[PDB]
């Protein structure tokens, strides 16, 4: 039975929803930790060795600790799922890795991770094919109606606003403009910037991130006469008993957060 490694809990939940134990599907950054601050330990080295297949995002979310994705197993590949994806920069400029945070970048992950998992797995292309159609539907019935909802806002209550950039690509996606404090899980010269950015467009929520602090966003909201909107599921899933514990859930509660805020 094949391995795949995923470098995160994102992408290990979507490659067991189009895998459905056809392989092993293994993660490396499990739910709970950030990629942004984790350390590859002795029993992760084992992980790496067994895979088959590795699953990066890229957009320099594993720069930390690509390194050690090396001496690997003979014919071992390293893919990359948002391959296809228009990089938005952090600033010409290091690339915003959020883009699994956009309904139409999900399907291009379900339609990567297909792609590899047929190549590594062809006897089983028929099955990958089947529960990537599936999957990329039930996605498309939870996500789609919010999308529906949240294009009704008003043409200058279109802003997403956050801690952490982390919805650049469901802007972009959505068609909404971003505001945010620091790029990537902080500079004084962001947060002025927000402030006089919301106070100038009358925004009237900000937001915070499951894996950050929501001290800045409820500074920010205080010094703008905007309201803190609560805590998005954004970098990682929640453990199991929390509302976001698949990458499904994850959409689905941090749009239904922010849409049921718009209005
Ligand atoms: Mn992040």
């Amino acid at each position: 039975k094949k391995v795949v490694l995923s470098s995160f809990s994102i992408i290990g939940d979507i490659t067991q929803n189009i895998a459905k134990d056809l392989v092993t599907v293994t993660t490396l950054v499990e739910a709970g930790n950030d990629s942004h601050s984790y350390q590859v330990t002795s029993a992760d080295a084992i992980k790496i060795q067994n895979a088959d297949l590795i699953l990066c995002n890229g957009l320099h979310l594993e720069e930390t600790f690509m390194k050690y994705f090396t001496n690997l197993k003979k014919g071992t590949k390293i893919i990359t799922v948002t391959d296809g994806i228009n990089p938005i920069g952090v600033s010409d400029s290091e690339p915003n890795p959020h883009a699994w945070m956009s309904l139409t970048n999900a399907m291009i992950y379900i339609e990567n991770i297909r792609k590899a998992l047929t190549a590594l797995d062809p006897s089983n292309a028929k099955k990958y094919e089947l529960n990537a159609r599936e999957y990329s539907e039930k996605i498309r019935n939870s996500i789609l109606p919010l999308k529906t909802r949240i294009e009704k806002v008003d043409p200058e209550k279109r802003w997403f606003v956050t801690s952490e950039g982390c919805l650049v690509y469901l802007a972009e996606d959505f068609g909404f403009k971003s505001l945010y404090l620091w790029p990537i899980n902080r500079s004084p010269s962001m947060m002025r910037h927000a402030i006089n950015q919301m106070r100038s467009h009358k925004i009237k929520f900000i937001f915070s991130e499951s894996t950050n602090s929501d001290q800045p966003a409820k500074q920010v909201a205080y010094e703008t006469n905007a309201s803190y909107g609560g805590v998005l599921y954004v970098d990682s899933l929640s453990k199991p008993d929390g509302p976001a514990p698949t990458y499904l859930d994850l959409l689905r509660f941090s749009l239904t957060k922010i849409v049921d805020t718009l209005f």
